[PDB]
């Protein structure tokens, strides 16, 4: 509350560490469905159904340009990529499986880096 603060958690490396995680997600072999924005002209249904499209390239640009206020807003956009993927893709599809694998991969790096 006013003039009463918990001890300061060191956040000065969060930017570099989120960039490293994002690099690792970018270079994973199952990243291919997620590297670029879904082409809303060419993929029927996507525009209407997925209210907030997100992809690794968009996260990378947001990261590079100071559009994440803190590490949690970064994790929200990563998770949004996977939540969108589950909304639109059957679990038993290559892209559906890619999404589950990438989410697992991300969540472990997140825990090992920050928890």
């Amino acid at each position: 509350s006013m003039s009463v603060k918990k001890p300061k958690r060191d956040d000065s490396k969060d930017l570099a560490l989120c960039s490293m995680i994002l690099t690792e997600m970018e270079t994973h072999e199952d990243a291919w469905p997620f590297l670029l924005p879904v082409n809303l002209k060419l993929v029927p249904g996507y525009k209407k159904v997925i209210k907030k499209p997100m992809d690794f390239s968009t996260i990378r640009e947001k990261l590079s340009s100071g559009q994440y206020p803190n590490l949690e807003t970064f994790a929200l956009d990563v998770r949004l990529v996977f939540d969108n993927c589950e909304t639109f893709n059957e679990d038993d599809s290559d892209i559906g499986r890619a999404g589950h694998n990438m989410r697992k991969y991300f969540e472990k790096k997140w825990t090992d880096t920050f928890k």
